[PDB]
Protein backbone atom coordinates (compact mmCIF):
# COMPACT_ATOMS: atom_id res chain seq x y z
CA UNK A 1 0.00 0.00 0.00
CA UNK A 2 0.76 4.01 -0.29
CA UNK A 3 -0.05 5.42 2.91
CA UNK A 4 -0.55 9.09 2.50
CA UNK A 5 -0.11 11.29 5.80
CA UNK A 6 -3.19 13.45 6.40
CA UNK A 7 -3.91 10.97 9.61
CA UNK A 8 -1.74 9.31 11.60
CA UNK A 9 -0.27 6.05 9.86
CA UNK A 10 -1.94 3.27 12.62
CA UNK A 11 -2.22 0.11 11.11
CA UNK A 12 -3.22 -3.02 13.14
CA UNK A 13 -0.38 -5.41 14.19
CA UNK A 14 -0.47 -9.12 16.10
CA UNK A 15 2.69 -8.97 18.47
CA UNK A 16 3.19 -12.27 21.84
CA UNK A 17 -0.47 -13.16 20.28
CA UNK A 18 -2.28 -10.38 20.47
CA UNK A 19 -3.79 -7.65 17.98
CA UNK A 20 -2.85 -3.95 18.69
CA UNK A 21 -2.61 -0.91 16.78
CA UNK A 22 0.02 0.93 16.44
CA UNK A 23 2.07 3.89 14.61
CA UNK A 24 4.26 3.34 11.59
CA UNK A 25 7.13 5.69 12.82
CA UNK A 26 9.78 6.98 10.61
CA UNK A 27 11.46 9.30 13.15
CA UNK A 28 11.42 6.32 15.78
CA UNK A 29 14.72 3.61 15.40
CA UNK A 30 13.29 0.92 17.66
CA UNK A 31 9.93 -0.26 17.74
CA UNK A 32 7.94 0.54 21.28
CA UNK A 33 5.08 -1.25 22.86
CA UNK A 34 2.86 -0.59 25.68
CA UNK A 35 3.34 -2.92 28.96
CA UNK A 36 3.00 -6.66 27.55
CA UNK A 37 4.74 -9.78 28.54
CA UNK A 38 6.70 -11.35 25.52
CA UNK A 39 8.80 -14.44 25.71
CA UNK A 40 12.85 -14.43 26.33
CA UNK A 41 15.35 -12.97 27.49
CA UNK A 42 15.28 -8.61 28.15
CA UNK A 43 17.44 -6.30 28.98
CA UNK A 44 17.01 -2.83 30.37
CA UNK A 45 17.51 0.25 28.40
CA UNK A 46 16.92 4.08 28.39
CA UNK A 47 14.79 5.85 25.28
CA UNK A 48 14.72 9.09 24.97
CA UNK A 49 12.55 12.06 22.72
CA UNK A 50 10.28 14.95 23.44
CA UNK A 51 9.73 15.29 27.20
CA UNK A 52 12.86 13.44 28.09
CA UNK A 53 13.41 9.71 28.91
CA UNK A 54 11.62 6.12 29.78
CA UNK A 55 13.02 2.98 30.79
CA UNK A 56 11.98 0.00 28.52
CA UNK A 57 12.64 -3.74 28.74
CA UNK A 58 14.23 -5.03 25.44
CA UNK A 59 13.82 -8.00 23.81
CA UNK A 60 15.54 -9.26 20.53
CA UNK A 61 14.00 -11.47 18.28
CA UNK A 62 10.37 -11.14 18.71
CA UNK A 63 8.52 -12.07 15.67
CA UNK A 64 5.50 -9.26 14.64
CA UNK A 65 2.83 -9.06 12.53
CA UNK A 66 2.65 -6.05 10.46
CA UNK A 67 -0.35 -5.42 8.32
CA UNK A 68 0.00 -8.67 7.56
CA UNK A 69 3.83 -8.50 7.21
CA UNK A 70 5.95 -10.83 9.07
CA UNK A 71 9.05 -9.33 10.71
CA UNK A 72 11.60 -10.52 13.12
CA UNK A 73 13.29 -7.90 15.08
CA UNK A 74 14.03 -6.14 18.49
CA UNK A 75 10.75 -4.90 20.54
CA UNK A 76 11.00 -2.38 23.71
CA UNK A 77 8.36 -3.01 25.82
CA UNK A 78 7.80 0.31 28.48
CA UNK A 79 5.48 3.28 29.02
CA UNK A 80 5.54 4.76 25.92
CA UNK A 81 1.82 6.41 25.31
CA UNK A 82 1.35 5.27 21.90
CA UNK A 83 2.29 1.68 20.31
CA UNK A 84 4.90 2.70 17.58
CA UNK A 85 6.49 0.62 14.99
CA UNK A 86 10.25 1.74 14.16
CA UNK A 87 12.77 1.47 11.54
CA UNK A 88 13.92 -1.73 13.03
CA UNK A 89 10.72 -3.20 11.86
CA UNK A 90 10.09 -0.97 9.11
CA UNK A 91 13.03 -2.01 6.87
CA UNK A 92 12.11 -5.30 6.62
CA UNK A 93 8.69 -5.13 5.47
CA UNK A 94 10.15 -2.46 2.61
CA UNK A 95 9.02 0.68 3.96
CA UNK A 96 9.84 3.38 2.28
CA UNK A 97 9.36 7.10 2.42
CA UNK A 98 8.68 8.73 -0.84
CA UNK A 99 8.11 12.41 -2.46
CA UNK B 1 12.99 10.39 -3.54
CA UNK B 2 12.54 7.16 -2.29
CA UNK B 3 13.98 7.04 1.06
CA UNK B 4 14.65 3.63 2.71
CA UNK B 5 14.84 3.42 6.19
CA UNK B 6 17.85 1.50 7.58
CA UNK B 7 19.65 4.68 8.89
CA UNK B 8 17.70 7.93 9.83
CA UNK B 9 16.07 9.44 6.92
CA UNK B 10 17.99 12.90 7.57
CA UNK B 11 17.47 15.94 5.18
CA UNK B 12 18.19 19.39 4.90
CA UNK B 13 15.68 22.12 6.01
CA UNK B 14 16.10 25.93 5.15
CA UNK B 15 14.19 28.19 7.37
CA UNK B 16 15.56 31.50 8.18
CA UNK B 17 18.18 31.78 5.54
CA UNK B 18 19.74 28.95 7.60
CA UNK B 19 20.59 25.69 6.94
CA UNK B 20 19.97 22.68 9.21
CA UNK B 21 19.85 18.76 9.80
CA UNK B 22 16.06 17.50 10.02
CA UNK B 23 14.40 14.02 10.95
CA UNK B 24 11.42 13.11 8.25
CA UNK B 25 8.88 11.68 11.32
CA UNK B 26 5.58 9.95 10.46
CA UNK B 27 5.25 9.39 13.85
CA UNK B 28 4.91 13.72 14.71
CA UNK B 29 1.87 15.31 14.50
CA UNK B 30 3.18 18.25 14.03
CA UNK B 31 7.18 20.13 12.89
CA UNK B 32 9.37 21.05 15.77
CA UNK B 33 13.01 22.78 15.71
CA UNK B 34 15.12 23.75 18.00
CA UNK B 35 15.81 27.02 20.10
CA UNK B 36 16.10 29.57 16.81
CA UNK B 37 14.55 32.80 16.20
CA UNK B 38 11.48 33.13 14.15
CA UNK B 39 9.94 36.06 12.71
CA UNK B 40 6.46 37.65 14.35
CA UNK B 41 4.30 36.33 17.27
CA UNK B 42 4.38 33.31 18.71
CA UNK B 43 1.15 31.51 20.37
CA UNK B 44 1.72 28.89 23.52
CA UNK B 45 1.43 24.93 22.82
CA UNK B 46 1.93 21.69 24.67
CA UNK B 47 3.13 18.62 23.12
CA UNK B 48 3.62 15.00 24.76
CA UNK B 49 6.43 13.14 23.67
CA UNK B 50 7.79 10.09 24.75
CA UNK B 51 9.12 11.26 27.66
CA UNK B 52 5.94 13.37 28.96
CA UNK B 53 4.53 16.87 27.86
CA UNK B 54 7.18 20.04 27.11
CA UNK B 55 6.01 23.96 26.25
CA UNK B 56 6.80 25.14 23.03
CA UNK B 57 6.28 28.07 20.66
CA UNK B 58 4.10 28.29 17.78
CA UNK B 59 4.83 30.52 14.61
CA UNK B 60 2.22 30.14 12.44
CA UNK B 61 2.75 30.66 8.83
CA UNK B 62 6.36 30.25 8.21
CA UNK B 63 8.48 29.47 5.38
CA UNK B 64 10.65 26.31 5.38
CA UNK B 65 12.17 24.62 2.68
CA UNK B 66 12.78 20.82 2.97
CA UNK B 67 14.80 18.46 0.93
CA UNK B 68 14.48 20.90 -2.06
CA UNK B 69 10.81 21.38 -1.58
CA UNK B 70 8.74 24.43 -0.48
CA UNK B 71 6.29 24.22 2.56
CA UNK B 72 4.66 27.10 4.15
CA UNK B 73 2.75 26.54 7.63
CA UNK B 74 3.37 26.08 11.18
CA UNK B 75 6.39 25.98 13.34
CA UNK B 76 7.23 24.56 17.06
CA UNK B 77 10.20 26.06 18.31
CA UNK B 78 11.48 23.80 21.53
CA UNK B 79 13.57 21.84 23.36
CA UNK B 80 13.25 18.53 21.13
CA UNK B 81 16.58 16.48 20.57
CA UNK B 82 16.26 17.03 16.89
CA UNK B 83 14.49 19.15 14.92
CA UNK B 84 11.44 16.80 13.58
CA UNK B 85 9.87 17.19 10.36
CA UNK B 86 5.70 16.20 11.06
CA UNK B 87 2.70 15.00 9.11
CA UNK B 88 1.88 18.80 8.64
CA UNK B 89 4.90 19.70 6.22
CA UNK B 90 5.82 16.09 5.06
CA UNK B 91 1.94 16.51 3.16
CA UNK B 92 2.88 19.50 1.77
CA UNK B 93 5.63 18.39 0.31
CA UNK B 94 3.72 15.36 -1.15
CA UNK B 95 5.27 12.38 0.92
CA UNK B 96 3.83 9.07 1.39
CA UNK B 97 4.49 5.87 3.11
CA UNK B 98 4.81 2.77 0.85
CA UNK B 99 5.39 -0.74 1.44
C1 LIG C 1 15.17 4.05 20.27
O1 LIG C 1 13.84 4.04 19.78
C2 LIG C 1 13.07 5.14 20.00
C3 LIG C 1 13.46 6.29 20.69
C4 LIG C 1 12.57 7.36 20.81
C5 LIG C 1 11.31 7.31 20.25
S1 LIG C 1 10.20 8.68 20.22
O2 LIG C 1 8.81 8.20 20.40
O3 LIG C 1 10.67 9.64 21.27
N1 LIG C 1 10.35 9.42 18.76
C6 LIG C 1 11.67 9.77 18.37
C7 LIG C 1 11.71 11.00 17.45
C8 LIG C 1 11.39 12.28 18.19
C9 LIG C 1 12.78 12.85 18.53
C10 LIG C 1 13.72 12.06 17.65
O4 LIG C 1 14.91 12.22 17.43
N2 LIG C 1 13.11 11.10 17.05
C11 LIG C 1 9.46 9.01 17.70
C12 LIG C 1 8.48 10.12 17.29
O5 LIG C 1 7.95 9.84 16.01
C13 LIG C 1 7.37 10.39 18.31
C14 LIG C 1 6.35 9.26 18.49
C15 LIG C 1 5.34 9.56 19.59
C16 LIG C 1 5.72 9.52 20.91
C17 LIG C 1 4.79 9.83 21.91
C18 LIG C 1 3.49 10.19 21.59
C19 LIG C 1 3.13 10.22 20.25
C20 LIG C 1 4.02 9.84 19.24
N3 LIG C 1 6.69 11.63 18.02
C21 LIG C 1 6.81 12.81 18.62
O6 LIG C 1 7.57 13.04 19.53
O7 LIG C 1 5.97 13.78 18.10
C22 LIG C 1 5.95 15.01 18.81
C23 LIG C 1 5.14 14.86 20.08
C24 LIG C 1 3.69 15.20 19.73
C25 LIG C 1 2.76 13.97 19.73
C26 LIG C 1 2.65 13.56 18.26
O8 LIG C 1 3.23 14.59 17.50
C27 LIG C 1 3.68 15.69 18.31
C28 LIG C 1 5.12 16.04 18.02
C29 LIG C 1 10.92 6.13 19.66
C30 LIG C 1 11.74 5.03 19.60
CL1 LIG D 1 16.93 6.82 22.43
CL1 LIG E 1 15.66 -2.07 0.88
NA1 LIG F 1 14.66 -12.75 22.40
Amino acid sequence: PQITLWKRPLVTIKIGGQLKEALLDTGADDTVIEEMSLPGRWKPKMIGGIGGFIKVRQYDQIIIEIAGHKAIGTVLVGPTPVNIIGRDLLTQIGATLNF
